[PDB]
């Protein structure tokens, strides 16, 4: 077939959260899932002009002492669109985790599973299948050192070169 | 399967025409199709992130004496963007109806049979599958008072909880 | 194959017959039917050379309030250049439908069946299938706004391009 | 089915090159793909909202005698968003071509394939599937008369007239 | 059978185009296909009454040096009616086909494929399948013979002898 | 079947020819063959609108004595619209017979078996099958009482009414 | 196959035979057999270059009252060379016929069968299949007016066209 | 068998049209084939008796710079015996084959498939197949030096000896 | 198999014709094929002591201005021993091509097929399988530089290791 199939897995974010800053709804991550984040798709969404997602999945990595009174919840909601930070808005979606600071845990959403395009739209919809957030549930006792990071595969599709 | 199928039949809008107001184009209705607008997918899509129309059939219900001279044209045309609210225009439509103002009818359209976006978007191909346009021909003896209600059956696709 | 085949309905005419004016074999509409009078067909055929009709009927919609002492004829002659245009001519073609005036009404004829030409031509019953008449019978009481309605289906042949 | 499918081939552009104007990377023809370039899938996409594109072909067709120091790259490049005309971003697509200039050639891109729209909108890459782009390679010897054909087979889809 | 197939290949015309006269839309050849026309069916003409048309092909054959700045567009349109002789009129149909003058090249258009007549009618539609025109592009440096041949397969019907 | 198959046998003509009024080439008879030449069919050409030959025949019956020095030519020549009343035009037909003048003779064409018109149109190729001729070969040495008489079976297809 | 079957019925000759001229042994036709001799068939003969014949009979047919003291014998001899016109030599063919003038004939000879030539050669026994004579039998009381029919049916081979 | 096939291909002829010689019609070749002419078949010719063509073939092979204006047109009538040597009449024969004269082309007709003999006689279509020609289309601009070669494939069958 | 098959493509040799020296019958090539003149081959036959032709080709390759007035024949002589170097006899041989010196051509020989010796031989029928001859047609009008090249693929017999 003319379709290529690559899979990886790459640090979305990086936040270092201070020793007494969460509190409920804090959003610590919101980051906006574009090829140009995920590192080794960022190279070929330059090969390629329409990437499909076919497996998405976001491990969070919080990176504390075992006496930190943590919390958070992770969640991917799919539209790059909206601003819809609040807990029950993430709890909405599939992957839905919500778990003390630390313990390490995988969000595995449902997401458009639909064709995009590697490079920026009139119409974002078609450009990033969604984002991944990252809010706080009560309020840390220690500082935390949170990475998150998205293991994915993708499916690319019509050759081409953006220089 | 994942996709939750949803049907009814809601009133899109109810207009009065007053008693001499018609003449050939004037524009009654012009109803742009979205889950508000239909109250319950209204709730369906507050929960929902995507949604697909299986079947879409408008019944033009206008309630008037048997005495009116009257005459509309009902057609139901694909473009939620598309201002063009002539009679030839409505009738190059599939479920394209025309009658006196004192019979029913119903129009079926062929319609986008697409995947779209509970929430608004920047591009609105993807928000709404069309709109509804009821239009005067002649003119009328007497008042109508018009009710246009949509029989409808979708398939809603990601969770959520858009507020 | 190569042949395509379009579909639609379209008004053929409209005629505002008002309050006393229609009589015994009063003549309020007489369309020849060419590609031009079918809005959507008269684009499809400046792109094609010829076309054959696969089926043809004419729904006459008048609209007058039931209170009203009127009555047509209406039939479709297939000669385009037939000029006969009395009752008992057209009520000896096959759909042929006399009705009073606030009943809408559907005529079925039966017609060429054969291969004609999208362009004028010396001699027109390579152009037209035949032609709609509509007659008064009785003489109305009131104002009829009527217009009539061709729901076709057609198949295109030979690509070209006329202006 | 409720679909046409239509086939034609027509003229993108006509360039006439002087007798020395033509140079690495310049740019000669750039015409972004739509019904209205197209003669006859302009006034039968006056006709269906949506369009899909089944096979996709350009001819380059220069006409200059043999003596002439030519030399052109022609692309198709599937987005009609994208502006990067440098030669390797033409390489870098399925169909591109190089040849001198008294050489005809067939690009043969690989595209979209998927469903547009016939009339402009707020996201172009729902209207347009890709753009030719024709560049020198080398500066003409002689005068080139350019003419690029488009080959195309489209299959519409839903009613509509817009007048 | 009772019918009678003939085949064969003619010249239809000879064009000598001067050194420097041709422009964009000339007219160099402009032949109404009639069996009086291509010699060895000029002969069976007069044996039958109507002829068939079963294959029709048109080699344009330029005769010029290989420096000549030549083109040409040349296509079968299938009405000998119509006088539209434009470079997109021709491209819209079947056969058409562009090169430079110093290019052999063949149309294979589509026709009416149907039942003609071997001898003048009131109505021309049925004595002649269709004329090829022969266009100018660009302009010719050099002097150009262009002779068209028209290969061709009849079937030809109902004896009789016209004298 | 819709259609209704009809068939009689008619006097065409009848040519009183005397004492030596014939002569090699001289036309006694040339009809042009339509309805209202055969009596029952030009009654039920005024009920249809179309028909279609299915047999054609023309009884030659001249009636003199057997001591006629005379002879004629008779065929059947299928366009309404040929003038050629030549006996080798007339002999080339495939009915054409020749009989001395007191033989009864059959001629048995073959002839257009095309769908017609019950009406004189502006193009006559499409109302009747062709026309009957007969000449004299040698001259009559006696008074000959020729009548022609054509059998027929006739299909008719499109019910009309012609007042 | 690339054989084209011809088929038709000409007149050969027509002598005029005066009241009291004939005797035992007279020749009154002496036809050979050419293409230019059968109309449509000399047409024919342009179009190709070798024709072959398949069926060959002659319809005597001598017109004169029944009171006329006739007789004649019609042979085909097969040699278009050879001049022997006697009686017995004509009754030695196989189409051989005898019969008093007021009988029509028909000889049904046996030929080459073989292929022959349309157009003239230095050895004639390839371009015409014999001849056909008509003698006298005993002397003719009145005037005879005698036209010979070939019935033919051909193939003809290798296309061709001479000027 | 007792057959021997022998194949080859041969130069019919050489001849060279100066500078500005040539003009529609001018004869530059005219062979007529006999195995003197085909060197190998000169020598098989003197050993055997009778020969019959199997394939026949004429490759046009002219030798000039591209910048050349002429054109030719080739063919083989197969009558050693007609001098027909017009365009019209190559142009109707099968092979026949038009070509500016800077292009090479092969003339494939089709022949007598008979079998003729090695040696002269009083009839001539018992001797040769046929004869090639070659004619002027238009005026050369320069000089030609053209060679028609004959590509053959023969059977022969009579052994003999003829010093 | 014991057999080493051993292919390649080796220039045979380059001639530079100057611009005005040709002529009907001049040798510009005469190369005799010895395993030394295929540089590959040259060294494999150190190692073996005979070798086979299986597949032999030469592929002429002149170079010039395309207004070259050239011509050539090339054939494969199978005598290593035979000096006639003529046209006829060239075109006597089986692969023997003609054309103008400004179009590549190959011959594909017919050959020894036999076993040879890849050492010099006293009788030298058992050394080399022919001879390539290149023989100019015509004379060119600028100059030419020609290299012949022979496609090769060869069986090699029996270990050995000749100096």
């Amino acid at each position: 077939t003319n379709d290529v199939h690559l899979s990886g897995m790459s640090r979305i974010s990086q936040a270092v959260l201070p020793a007494g800053t969460g509190t409920d709804g804090y959003v610590v991550v919101d980051a906006t899932i574009v090829p140009d984040l995920l590192p080794r798709l960022g190279h070929a969404a330059r090969i390629f002009q329409r990437y499909a997602v076919e497996t998405l999945e976001f491990e969070i990595q919080p990176m504390c002492p075992a006496n930190t009174g943590g919390g958070y919840v992770a969640g991917f909601l799919p539209d790059p669109t909206d601003n819809d930070h609040t807990f029950d808005a993430l709890q909405a979606t599939r992957g839905a985790v919500v778990a003390k600071w630390w313990e390490s845990r995988t969000v595995r959403p449902q997401y458009t599973r639909t064709l995009l395009w590697t490079s920026s739209g009139k119409e974002q919809r078609l450009t990033s299948p969604g984002r991944l957030i990252l809010l706080c549930v009560g309020n840390n006792t220690d500082v935390v050192n949170v990475s998150v990071l998205c293991r994915w595969s993708v499916r690319l599709s019509v050759p081409s070169l953006e220089n």
